């Protein structure tokens, strides 16, 4: 699976560089390694992208209300793909100390357990995020 191009036909809205939209949609680009940081942030990652995600959240200090669909329709391999491809096109893998790149099983695990958008957000304040 090509993480790029899977992304790339999914960039309307974190845009192609990452960056995102303010007030609309997340930036990713030097905020998935603010994730990853935490324990827990990989799974989170995953969960995010095969089921969506609701509710108030903080990004770089600026506030997101927004709904993102869930992207189960990808395989196991291809969403670990897209991680990697957002883990590191712009540097975020460099920062969380030694990365190592998302695998199919991780996938396929969380995948045997179907969660709600709002369980989503439940699983991201755990990590400690507001």
């Amino acid at each position: 699976a090509d993480g790029a191009k899977i992304y790339a036909q999914c960039a309307g809205c974190h845009q192609q560089n990452g960056q995102g939209i303010p007030g609309a949609f997340p930036p990713l680009a030097g905020h998935v390694a603010e994730i990853l940081a935490k324990e827990g942030g990989r799974e989170y990652l995953i969960l995010v992208l095969l089921y969506g995600l609701q509710g108030q959240i903080e990004v770089k200090g600026m506030k997101y209300n927004g709904v993102m669909s869930s992207f189960a329709q990808l395989k196991d391999e291809e969403i670990a793909a897209v991680l990697n491809h957002i883990a590191t096109a712009w540097g975020d893998a460099k920062k969380v100390k030694g990365f190592k790149p998302f695998t199919a099983e991780e996938v396929k695990k969380l995948r045997a357990k179907k969660l709600t958008p709002q369980q989503v957000l439940a699983e991201r304040k755990k990590l400690g995020l507001k």
